[PDB]
């Protein structure tokens, strides 16, 4: 059996990008 398959791939991350602007409030491209 396999599991988290989609953990092991990139979309996730990309995914996160989103969420991580969505959460910064202030949207800066800087860190």
């Amino acid at each position: 059996m396999n599991n988290n398959e989609l953990t092991s791939l990139p979309l996730a991350e990309r995914k996160r990008l989103l969420e991580l602007a969505k959460a910064a409030k202030l949207s800066r491209q800087h860190y």
